[PDB]
């Protein structure tokens, strides 16, 4: 008796099971209400019920166990968590809790937690003694997260160009700067697919705030990982809540020496949401940005770091420029002094239908020698010195024509000499 | 005895009928008052009266049935809908209701609804069980909505250029960016005529907010569809109300697997209206735009989506640029990074009296391979690569001179090779 197991079951089988259990007509009923009635009827027989979810401690002291399939939205099937148990096990926002639950009695509206069985997918004896995320020693990117497929596919050209322009390692904090209508969607899809193919052990999390739902359901059915999104039909409060829950879960996972990867596509939208939810202080800067509005996105971005004791946190955010709004322009670069990695995309190259439209000149990675060998770094330096004199479109055409001849970049580097 | 039937009748016949029924002199009376008196006299004999309209639920709990011929304006002949029936049939704003009505008794001012016969042009048993619009899975444009006439007319050149620049499919969410005095009116008229000619099965709705009455009555007598407009003589409150009613009706139609097409021509004017009706919060951004003013137009624009279960919603809005106001430059923009189709028009080409004055270079459609075949996409790519080096005016002249030689674009593509 698990909550996620009943959530994954279809509607027809749940209706059939409820009709066999002998309850009210479930055809004219919601799936969540059907599951609730089935759990009630199964607990009336004396059997136990189990559930799971991410903890969201409220300001009063209690909390609930949000579900991932609903993008951490407030649902009727949330499991209550009393503050007594929180105080007894030192629980915090983001801790994954899995234990026995019971249906609400007369006068209650949510399931109660009796005994916790597993904390953060581990024993509670290992979670009671742990080092906080704020005390971990940061470090630079040491492990190399190669994005090249290696299967010789035609779509691998984007990953090869990305590796030649800006290699990505564990704990990297980069930025994907690109004007609208440049190809950010396809680039993010390719990055997510390459991460899921090359490094399936890492925890991939794609955050899409204030996006077109069709794109949400497309990304959810395309990438092999977790997708937490919030369409534009929701207020900025839900955006802030989802961002907080995601970053808290990422911190709790990193605290257990896990490799978390967050592919953010709405850093600008997140900053707009934070500027909308912040109370007015009577002081407005140039472009309509509050003085204390960028602090929360600043911390959300700076949360990414590489841990020496174990694990890492990678955050790749895509910033929006040339959107016609001065607020986004002020945000983007305020954040430019940030992202230890900038991958610029050119609109002029995208208009020529030359995919990918990557600005190789302004791209780059700091401390790239820690992720590449000596000969590889020398070859990349020679390639950059050869590409720099040529124009952007000409350099992109040259790179595409030279990478189409071979499958691996090593052969291209060997033929360049 | 139908309301719309009496509304379509002329004034002279209604006056004659009222004089034959033996009532007060109807020559010095309004047509609506004449219809009201005729309905009263016909109901005094014991016969039944029927009406219809779009439901507009008020904040208190009751509602009225607005009429389409009055642009959903508050009229004396609105049918009152009690909240009891709303609670009994789960009615919402936008549901088309058609049932028996009765004249108001002593102390009443509006017609009452006794029994509902048809809901959303369908049986109530099919409307009681339905999936909300917020739960439908979005998708990209799959079905091709070809705009080419095919009759070899001289006006078909605009549709041919539009198809070669940006093909339109079901569920598309585009933008027509053009400075003033460019030819937006003729272009919108041609688009509406091509939609009514090629795809007469789709529900066409043209929304004109804050425009001149002459243009309104011109569009109403030119296109073959529904025209809901609101001239500048009305406050922004009526603009917001009309936009809400139109989008709610569109959502209710899409919920019944219908293909709705909305040709918006005032996205900038709608954003200005929303910025005017929003209460001041003491925080003004660059250009005079409120922080929470663009949220409602953002949702109105993002409502457009393609449904996998059935139906679609297409919204083609025309944004205004270079109007001398910085608010529109932020308002029209901020919207640039939202849609997935931009059809730019050049003022320099319009000054040369070269119609249509379309910027073929900056135009385009994302995921265009889902609406065109392989050979068609290759021919469009070759045409774009040939047109790109030439200047805007030169490319437009070349395209016009090459399309004037033949009737179909297939012959032009075959002759280009
Ligand atoms: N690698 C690519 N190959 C082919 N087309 C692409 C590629 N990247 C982008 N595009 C085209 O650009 C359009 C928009 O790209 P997108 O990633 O949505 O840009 P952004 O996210 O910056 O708005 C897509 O619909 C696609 O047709
Ligand atoms: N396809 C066309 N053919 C001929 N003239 C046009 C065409 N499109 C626009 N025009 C001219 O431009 C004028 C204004 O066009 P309009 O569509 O009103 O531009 P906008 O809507 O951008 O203000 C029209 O009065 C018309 O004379
Ligand atoms: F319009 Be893109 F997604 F920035
Ligand atoms: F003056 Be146009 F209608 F933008
Ligand atoms: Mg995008
Ligand atoms: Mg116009």
């Amino acid at each position: 008796m698990n909550l996620t197991e009943l959530k994954n079951t279809p509607v027809s089988e749940l209706i059939t099971l409820g009709e066999n259990m002998g309850l009210e007509n479930l055809a004219r009923m919601r799936k969540q209400d059907i599951i609730f009635a089935i759990l009630k009827q199964h607990a009336k027989s004396g059997e136990d019920i189990f559930g799971d979810g991410v903890l969201e401690i409220l300001q009063d002291g209690f909390g609930f166990l949000r579900s991932a399939d609903s993008s951490y939205l407030a649902g009727p099937d949330d499991i209550y968590v009393s503050p007594s148990q929180i105080r007894r096990f030192n629980l915090r926002t983001g801790d994954t809790i899995s234990g026995k639950i019971r249906p609400p009695k007369e006068g209650e509206r949510y399931f109660a937690l009796l005994k916790v069985n597993e904390v953060n997918f581990d024993k509670p004896e290992n979670a009671r003694n742990k080092i906080l995320f704020e005390n971990l020693t940061p470090l630079h990117a040491n492990s190399r997260l190669r994005m090249e497929r290696g299967n010789g596919s035609t779509e691998d050209l984007t990953a090869r160009v990305l590796d030649l322009a800006s290699p990505i390692g564990r704990g990297q904090r980069g930025l994907i700067v690109a004007p609208p209508k440049a190809g950010k969607t396809m680039l993010l899809q390719n990055i997510a697919q390459s991460i899921a193919y090359n490094h399936p052990d890492c925890v991939l999390m794609v955050l899409l705030i204030d996006e077109r739902p069709e794109e949400v359901t497309e990304m959810q059915r395309l990438v092999k990982g977790e997708v937490v999104a919030s369409t534009f039909d929701e207020p900025a409060s839900r955006h802030v809540q989802v961002a907080e829950m995601v970053i808290e879960k990422a911190k709790r996972l990193v605290e257990h020496k896990k490799d978390v990867i967050i592919l953010l596509d709405s850093i600008t939208r997140l900053a707009r949401a934070y500027n909308t939810v912040v109370p007015a202080s009577g002081k407005v800067l140039t472009g309509g940005v509050d003085a204390n509005a960028l602090h929360r996105p600043k911390r959300f971005f700076g949360a990414a770091r590489n841990v020496e004791e174990g694990g890492s946190l990678t955050i790749i955010a895509t910033a929006l420029i040339d959107t016609g709004s001065k607020m986004d322009e002020v945000i983007y670069e305020e954040f430019k002094g940030t992202g230890n990695m900038e991958l610029h995309l050119s609109r002029k190259i995208a208009e020529k239908r030359v995919f990918p439209a990557i600005d190789y000149n302004r791209s780059g990675t700091r401390k790239e020698e820690l992720l590449t060998t000596q000969e590889e770094l020398q070859k990349m330096w020679i390639l950059r010195k050869i590409i720099h004199p040529m124009g952007e479109i000409d350099a992109m055409e040259f790179l595409i024509n030279k990478l189409a001849m071979t499958k691996t970049n090593d052969d291209f580097f060997e033929m360049m000499k």
